[PDB]
């Protein structure tokens, strides 16, 4: 029996401050912490922020905490919920806010009881938090997958000063034969690529964006691929490593078209691209690197551009800002074949049990499943136990660089120890890894 | 009793392997992570590399794993140890070694038994770990003492490119009145230094280094200084937050001399300046700045240099790789009056119970003791409650960017939320907090 509910402030990765919650049962108190995205889509779950410009910047998280503390604390107890029933706590969690967006008590304020309802229910069962989610998502457990890390090395877009556009370059060790292999191979590459780019661009260039990769002042994709490729060849593990991406394409859409000089104040709009135009860079690319995923191509509501594309992309197509884990969001992309992949993000919808639904309603629709990290991440390692219980089979949690990254690979390491011969690696079969 | 001894591989901040380390009883399995250094001290106990480059850039800790599960499992399972006694913990693992460096099975081999030890011990007694460590160091529990952070927040010297030589700048903010409220001061601070940062030096230098803070092309420590001002005034906690410094010199230290332009192959020789020489660069800058520590001024063996300059520092002076947390060399310092504070790291000595009693030798001096992380961390929070079980009121554990570095703040909140009126904020009183 739930006998206490409590949150606090604490610091993310950005030293910006995120709820965290702790539920106390008869087996002790677990506690589970709020992520939080940058520029998140517009149609995301509402995070919560103070707007206090005397403090934090305005980001304090003071009022998501007291809902949590005087709403639904009291009722959560009184209510005498079972844990183990995630549908149930979360049902119970959407009913108290009463909001589409979750804009009354706020997601950041939710979301911390419904992970920490489902640590509480693992070990009510006294089973690993991996098996719950498993049970709670009906995932095959025999055997179970463990994921290709999508390891974000390298940075552009608003994360580089140079005009490179594109986001976010990760590297996907689909060659290797398990999940610890797969991440010696990443922090080798990513440490060779860290020398290489210091050499090429400075020390300065060594430093690390907010998920770890390196951010360069790049001006082109291909320079960022090429550098990329080398860093794989000079760690010994070319046919190993595949490319993926994340174009994070709503931040340079304007005007219904695509300004891939948008941080240029002077940018050249007759220069700008419409979606068939973007598309058709997209397409050379893929066919001189080995870049086997694409997130976010195009704008998070241009759903005429994703659509175009996905009839010849050949590759997996992540929906992220175009989803935002939602399941009524995601059902319009299927509907309009915008994509193959769910980039699922626990914190854009809210609750365990949304998120769960988002990744089944993908993986009936033969859509892959990518479990994914926030920008602002913290040292709660749920995702490393969601990804293998929902046996998704590819993960991107950051590069191989700062805590808030390592302690959701260090846990999968965990993982993969703990079931041993019980689990396989997804490796080459990552985008329908849940079918393995 | 102890069932179990175990040891695997998991990955530090930087993406470099490090020793994990289980300990299993019947109150549970306990898991303590060793830290790592970069330019760790020539006198630092021996951390055991693998050496292989083929694999995790020669980085692999494979060996020290093996140390622990083949050599210190068996026979500490049999030795069946009380966990609550730290010193009969730690004297088997210092006996079975052998070495006066811990170079048999390794330092990193060594140190996770002797922290998980103290976990599991803290689990027996049912009490905070924060707890036990006080009652282990026989330290004052009535009222505890919750620790100034010491923020690193700009990088210089090897850790950046400029011809900046000095390698840590921290801000402290001694004057809140809480440890929460330091914190928030800290992070906004921060963000305000990362802001002007950027504007000034580009997206670039906005990036991280290792321990969080920007690390900009710098030329000099009055430039690097005057940023850091601007940001607390710009933040608006201007008489609030002070400033500490980590000289690093070692790095820069060639026969007898420091050069503060060794980042330079042409640096002119004849600018390399004598102990003396150095000495009033580090007064002048602290006339200027609201400077009230600096660790490593000198080199790590040049006693006289750190003799010399203490006799009119005026300021806490901070032994890093001059005394490696060791008490012998401690004794040394002391006699010498080279300095009167203690930075301690666990890992450069070996066992919990050498960094007592180097705490404890310290503070008899009247010395201070500020506990510190290593540049290479992990999400492991062991020096949050070790600050605070040795009540010496203040802590060096990065800036707040980074989960390696937000872990332990954060853990930090938690201890000072469960005691409420039975702790209180070192503030200006830093630098003597076991007396407060
Ligand atoms: O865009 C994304 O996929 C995520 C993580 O890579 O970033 P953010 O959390 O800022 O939405
Ligand atoms: O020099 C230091 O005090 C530490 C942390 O700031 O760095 P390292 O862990 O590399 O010794
Ligand atoms: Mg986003
Ligand atoms: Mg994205
Ligand atoms: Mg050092
Ligand atoms: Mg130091």
């Amino acid at each position: 029996a739930v006998s206490k509910v409590y949150a606090r402030s604490v610091y993310d990765s950005r030293g910006n401050p995120t709820v965290e919650v702790e539920l106390t049962t008869e087996k002790g108190v677990f506690r589970s912490i709020v992520p939080s995205g940058a520029s998140t889509g517009v149609h995301e779950a509402l995070e919560m922020r103070d707007g206090d410009k005397s403090k934090w910047m305005g980001k304090g998280v003071l009022h998501a905490v007291k809902n949590v503390n005087d709403v639904i604390a009291p009722a959560f107890v009184k209510a005498n919920i079972d844990v183990k029933d995630q549908k149930a706590v979360d049902d119970f969690l959407i009913s108290l806010d009463g909001t589409a967006n979750k804009s009354k008590l706020g997601a950041n304020a939710i979301l911390g009881v419904s992970l920490a309802a489902s640590r509480a229910a693992a070990a009510e069962k006294n089973v690993p938090l991996y098996k719950h989610l498993a049970d709670l998502s009906k995932s095959k457990t025999s055997p179970y997958v463990l994921p290709v890390p999508f390891l974000n090395v390298l940075n552009g877009g608003s994360h580089a000063g140079g005009a490179l556009a594109l986001q976010q370059f990760m590297i996907a060790p689909t060659g290797a034969k398990t999940f610890a292999e797969a991440l010696r191979i990443g922090s080798e590459v990513y440490h060779n690529l860290k020398s290489l780019t210091k050499k090429r661009y400075g020390a300065s260039a060594g430093n690390v964006g907010d998920e770890g990769g390196v951010a360069p002042n790049i001006q082109t994709a291909e320079e960022a691929l090429d550098l990329i490729v080398d860093a794989i060849k000079a760690a010994g593990h070319d046919g190993k490593v595949k490319i993926g991406l994340d174009c994070a394409s709503s931040e340079f859409f304007k005007d219904g078209k695509y300004d891939l000089d948008f941080k240029n104040p002077n940018s050249d709009k007759s220069k700008w691209l419409t979606g068939p135009q973007l598309a058709d860079l997209y397409h050379s690319l893929m066919k001189r690197y080995p870049i086997v995923s694409i997130e976010d191509p195009f704008a998070e509501d241009d759903w005429e551009a994703w659509s175009h594309f996905f009839k010849t992309a050949g590759i997996q197509i992540v929906a992220d800002d175009l989803t935002v884990t939602n399941p009524k969001r995601i059902a319009t992309a299927i509907e309009k074949k915008a994509a193959d992949a769910l980039l699922l993000k626990v914190n854009q919808i809210g609750t365990l049990s949304e998120s769960i639904k988002a990744a089944q309603d993908s993986f009936a629709a033969g859509w892959g499943v990518m479990v994914s990290h926030r920008s602002g991440e913290t040292e709660d390692t749920f995702i490393a136990d969601l990804v293998v219980g929902l046996r998704t089979g590819q993960i991107k949690t950051g590069a191989p660089a700062r805590s808030e990254r390592l302690a959701k690979l260090n846990q999968l390491l965990r993982i993969e120890e703990e079931l041993g011969d019980n689990a396989v690696f997804a490796g080459e079969n990552f985008h329908h890894g849940d079918k393995l």
